């Protein structure tokens, strides 16, 4: 949460627009979605939202989604539409 890495400067679209991005829905069920735009709010030092267009899914569903929801890999999101077992308060 400080100083943007010289590479992790938010996912770049101009490289694979066709590439389908996965987005974890609020309920939890992850679903495909094409990203077209993105904005880092006024602050522009942490905030950032990507416009997602769920493929096949209702157009109304389309909107803005936080970076945390979008990910190139599904496993990170929800392991392919599956809720991960809640941690029993892990601590050494």
């Amino acid at each position: 949460g400080s100083h943007m890495d010289p590479l992790m400067q938010k996912i770049d679209i101009s490289e694979n627009p066709d590439k389908i991005y996965f987005i974890r829905r609020e309920d939890g069920t992850v679903h495909r979605g094409q990203v077209l735009q993105s904005r880092t709010t006024e602050n522009a030092a942490a905030p950032d939202e990507y416009y997602v267009h769920y493929v096949g899914l209702n157009r109304r569903l389309d909107g803005w989604v936080g970076r945390h929801r979008i990910s190139d890999n599904a496993d990170d999101l929800g392991g392919i539409t599956v809720l991960p077992a809640p941690p029993l308060a892990p601590d050494q």
